[PDB]
């Protein structure tokens, strides 16, 4: 891919974020916390699972920014509707207003419903996530193997504004404490 002259700066939107996440200083890194973080709730929160928005609103134009996902072991990664759900229990779809990728359980997934298998021969340390809107594009890249293609959604009914989308994952196992990074340009 000749896709990293579209690079965007996300930062993260500590509105959105579960109530017991931690946001770095720079609003570039995230993690789970091992308790809730003090703060009041609000409607913007994902209440259910430890998911947090990018502060960057999209609706046109070709947009790419890196996540690093060193050591973990659960995440979700994409874009989302604006207007996606916060409250309670739901899929990652695009029916839902998700366009996604995950790790659990050392299989690599697409958040299709149902999801779709992926096939990644060098484990990622970091991930591309392009977005085209005008094209109805989003793409994922394993910038550890020279930017291989790791999976495409077409034909994509964005239906509004996207935000980029998080998920740290739980730490049940104490294995996955470890923070998602967004990397530098
Ligand atoms: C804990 C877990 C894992 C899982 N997988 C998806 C298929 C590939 C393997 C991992 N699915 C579920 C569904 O409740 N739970």
């Amino acid at each position: 891919h000749h896709h990293h002259h579209h690079m965007v700066h996300i930062t993260l939107d500590r509105n959105t974020a579960n109530s017991w996440l931690i946001i770095s200083k720079d609003r570039r890194q995230v993690r789970m916390g091992d308790t809730h973080q003090n703060v009041s709730d609000n409607k913007e929160r994902f209440s259910n699972y430890p998911m947090v928005l990018g502060a960057q609103r999209f609706s046109s134009g070709k947009m790419y920014w890196e996540v690093d996902v060193t050591q973990k072991e659960a995440w979700d990664l994409g874009v989302c509707r604006d207007s996606v759900q916060r409250k309670g229990q739901f899929s990652l779809s695009p029916e839902n207003g998700f366009w996604t990728i995950w790790l659990w359980q050392d299989s690599y997934e697409a958040g299709t419903s149902p999801q779709t298998t992926l096939h990644i021969q060098v484990p990622p340390c970091q991930i591309g996530i392009f977005v085209d809107y005008e094209a109805g594009v989003v793409s994922f890249y394993n910038i550890t193997d020279h930017g291989s293609l790791i999976y495409t959604f077409s034909e994509c009914v964005f239906a509004g504004p996207l935000r980029p989308f998080f998920n740290v994952g739980f730490n049940y196992s104490g294995g996955n404490a470890a923070p998602l990074k967004l990397c530098p340009l």
